């Protein structure tokens, strides 16, 4: 299994790069970068296979710049982005660009690619990655609300002072302000959340709202997430090359399989194997639920046809 | 068990800290750094839970500044280290003493896993400022430098390699314990010597490579293991009769610490080479605990 | 953390053992057995001791017949049996007398499993005799229900369900809490009630199935991973103002034991028929404690 | 994968069974054994399927007695064997009847079977399994010495105080008092255990001779090894099916690539993979090494003639 991650050299793709090349699935992590940047991608190799032998696990740590160093990748994991007088579309604009400049053509040389997008607006630039290579609509996913639903995790796991593994939770939507918590699909223990002691004494306004700001306020203070992006990552990526077909909240291609929407990349639970999205799950959201999602999805659909308008 | 990273704002520190949390003895991780750094702490805390729920791990992050923040702890990590070589020596002295002076008189049982550099002349200084017993004051030098050497021998999992004395030009690698079944290695030496260096210029240091074997060590001393490992541990004479100098030697490391220095039997042109390294490094040191004074 | 196996000689005790010592936070596993069955233990110690070898795990096995062979563990699993049912319940009580009577003067801070049958009415005695605190002391009983309850609607790892009551003919499957998302139940729940019977008759008696959910909840309790298990604990008017009666519920389980005994929302139907298991218990209870008098 | 084991209903079949449904390469176990023992493994059944209930993992448990049975696993563990005024000869006849019944021809209906024979004497039976199945020399190995070898590895490990997984030694030959303990190849925590203070107090003549009762004086007091072998066997299998190419101490065929001998199953250094036994390492054994070695292949060879005349 080869796993080429698009942005090594960045805090991301280099936290990702390092922990993908410990999981026994992956045989070769490539690390891509620009050209200028490759000298330094050559002291995260040497840096990575240290970690690999303290860790006793045996990986190819290899380096490249170009088209042929990753299309015959098993996984393609895009990381790489311009950082944050910059609004919302001007960075889709130009991180588009890098979709179309690394991802454009590649089912023509490897149609059974896997490519998972990181890059925000993930929702967004998952459709991007998803026209410009032509792969099939179930070899294109994207981080999405992945990474808010551990987020989210984590203050309910807090709040009861239980495992963070006990908890199970799920949020659908875009990886943005509006984002759906599907409170009916959360539970501690197995138990619905609902039920249990202490859930009154929960607010889930205050949790939901530092979830969605949780993305800035890391970025204003540590600099940007790194290792909770690297481990979900990671996870994705183990659940493909493995062939778990377990469900995981991730930026999807929806074909009408939830309320008949279609035509929008968005975070939804899709059941993930090494044939990519097996299949989306219908989920019994509640009335507020489908309809926030509802909102959401116009969101993400205006979003994405401003940002094809502009990579014509 | 509770494991307090001193510098974890920093490349090595924050990278140690996510991947210590993860460890399932490690049930509460302190990220320690300077008063100016809170805010990057309350972000790294952030991330990290993030990874662990991500990872279906679980730690208690906690965030601190002061002494009773993390003299409470059960494995205090030492990765605080300013960006001469003898200025950044007395420098980065100044660091250990002001975190570690006196740690043993408000927890005797307190272990300290020194990676600042020069890790061998500073394990010496936080095993003397702090006052812990000799077995509870370890440093992570030529550990690394064998991770290095054994992908080299790897190219040319299942090679085990072990490398001796300082984390430095001095370093002498033990091939009478070099087994893939015991085995130009002179310049495989050249190149473990100067891929720290090398990764400096590049990445900008080393980062996932030490922070693994940090993982690894503390691992090995709260689930009490007793791993023969390479780290630089004080001497009392069970090599050669060398005392009173902390350098990288074999020692069986369990929850207690050091629980024995184990003497390797080293050929002759390796033992020469020992003693030649333990000079360099007594007098680094002296000048180090100089300059503290 | 040491963990004493009393009755590692039995089915349940020995493969418990075995799956014990592979946990990393398992340091030793002391067996405990009776006087003339030390060489059974001598045998089962050589041979765990390999499997750990395989493994690449540790722990240090010791054996033992007495009270200072295993009052000293953290935690200490009651798996020793005799092969009607009050006779049964009768004798069992006075085996967890003789085993555990007093061990709160002893060793304040230990924590005790029972696996013995009547599980709810013994995880009460050894309370008792042992004199510990009242989260000190829990049982295996209707999570093992679960287990069995989860692989038929599994068949119907992402199956989630809860069983709670006694581990007998009055456990209240709690359906309200049975999720894959929330959800003949009549016919699997009378399969569950027979699942022991029948490997009795079969194989001869339940053995992977506990020792497995053993080392889970020693696992949850070493590690304080604090996790929402359905163990027999002790009632104080957690759970509609019962008290005074050990029996199957949904407790946060740490290295403190139980921490709290959650109190889940069920529904009417499912709180009479918790009411009702709770009488049969009590009266069970009543009837071992009289005669362990 | 599916992996079946005849004679589950047996100390080490029952305990390996259970810890092999553990292995996420192991997607079905199937219990084998006579038909009137059938109601017997109804029992074990359910309480694996329990113990994978509670560790979470996904696995089918089948149960058979029948070559269609267990003719198609990936891998068959031969763990059937008689009970112990019984000669070594007359068991190891009545073991090789048991051998061919469940065995023989099982390459017609299935070439790429892997069979890992636990029966005792299992370098005799390895050999007769090999023949009467018809299948590849690399597709059929024993477990030999590898047990062996995890017995010795507890000496030295309890006798230097480290961690078991810090020792890694080496015993070939038979399984039996003809054994080979290689200390050429031994070490502790990657150190030549020669160079190990402490080697000159460690009386090897009585930690090799323990290793060598050790399996009679376990039947005497517990009745039999278990999970010892239990776990041995999983290792095995989890290596094969994970193709992990790694050497580890089997009983396989000899076809010369030790000191020339030939026509031999017993306990050597081979590299196992998905296709079973990729090659047999060539050891620098030391002069005495050399010389004990061939006096076992010497009994062996021995054994196994006398065997393989009884089966005709
Ligand atoms: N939940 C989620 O989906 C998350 C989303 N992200 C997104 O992932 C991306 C990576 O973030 P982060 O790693 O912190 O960013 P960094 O700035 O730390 O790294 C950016 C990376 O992109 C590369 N890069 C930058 N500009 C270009 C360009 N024009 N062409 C090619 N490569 C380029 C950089 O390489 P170089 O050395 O050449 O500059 C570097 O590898 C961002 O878009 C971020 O928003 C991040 C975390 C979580
Ligand atoms: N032993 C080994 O094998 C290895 C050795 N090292 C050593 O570990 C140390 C850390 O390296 P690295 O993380 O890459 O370096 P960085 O510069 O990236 O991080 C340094 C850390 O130390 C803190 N720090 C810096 N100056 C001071 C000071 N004067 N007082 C207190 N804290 C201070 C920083 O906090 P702030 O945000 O406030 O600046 C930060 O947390 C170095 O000394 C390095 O040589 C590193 C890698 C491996
Ligand atoms: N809670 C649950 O879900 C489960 C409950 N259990 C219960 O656990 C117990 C053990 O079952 P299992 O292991 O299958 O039974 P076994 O008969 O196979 O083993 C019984 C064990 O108890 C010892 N023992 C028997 N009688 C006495 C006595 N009078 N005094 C002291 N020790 C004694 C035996 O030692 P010796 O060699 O000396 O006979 C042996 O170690 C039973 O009471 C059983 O009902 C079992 C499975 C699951
Ligand atoms: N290092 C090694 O290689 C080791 C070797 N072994 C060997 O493994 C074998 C199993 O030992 P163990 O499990 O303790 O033995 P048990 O007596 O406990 O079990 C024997 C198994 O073989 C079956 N069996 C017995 N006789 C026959 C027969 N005539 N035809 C078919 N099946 C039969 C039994 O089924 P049923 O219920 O029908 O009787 C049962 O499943 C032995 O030959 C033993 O020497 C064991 C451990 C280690
Ligand atoms: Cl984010
Ligand atoms: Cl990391
Ligand atoms: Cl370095
Ligand atoms: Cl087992
Ligand atoms: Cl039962
Ligand atoms: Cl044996
Ligand atoms: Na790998
Ligand atoms: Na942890
Ligand atoms: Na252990
Ligand atoms: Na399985």
């Amino acid at each position: 299994s080869k796993v080429a991650v698009i942005g090594a050299t960045g805090r991301v793709g280099s936290t990702a790069a390092a922990r993908l090349a410990l999981l026994d699935c992956v045989n070769e992590v490539t690390l891509i970068a620009r050209p200028k940047s490759v000298d330094k991608l050559r002291g995260l190799r040497r840096d990575i296979l240290d970690s690999l032998a303290a860790a006793q696990k045996d990986a190819e740590i290899t380096i490249g710049c170009e088209r042929d160093d990753y299309v015959d990748a098993d996984v393609i994991v895009m990381t790489a982005g311009i950082p944050q007088g910059q609004t919302r579309l001007d960075l889709t604009k130009d991180n588009a660009a890098i979709i179309k400049k690394y991802l454009e053509g590649v089912a023509e040389e490897n149609p059974e690619a896997i490519v998972l997008v990181v890059t925000n607006p993930v929702d967004v630039l998952t459709y991007v990655a998803l026209k410009v290579s032509g792969l099939p609509k179930n070899r294109v996913i994207g981080l999405g609300t992945h990474l808010d639903s551990m987020r989210f995790k984590v203050l309910i796991a807090k709040h009861f002072n239980v495992h963070m593994s006990e908890v199970h939770t799920r949020i659908i939507g875009e990886h943005g302000d509006t984002m759906v918590p599907v409170i009916s699909s959360t539970s501690v223990g197995g138990i619905p959340v609902t039920r249990m002691p202490g859930w009154e004494d929960f607010d889930v306004e205050e949790a939901v709202r530092e979830v969605k700001e949780a993305g800035q306020r890391i970025i204003e203070t540590w600099g940007g997430s790194q290792f909770g992006p690297a481990q979900a990552i990671t996870n994705l990526v183990r659940t493909i090359l493995q062939d778990e077909r377990r469900v995981l909240t991730v930026s999807a291609y929806l074909d009408g399989e939830i309320d008949g929407i279609r035509d929008v990349c968005i975070g939804v639970p899709a059941r993930l194997g090494r044939e990519g999205v097996l299949e989306i799950v219908p989920i019994e959201l509640e009335e507020d639920e489908m309809r926030a999602f509802r909102r959401s999805v116009k969101v993400v659909k205006e979003a994405t046809r401003e940002a094809m308008e502009a990579i014509s």
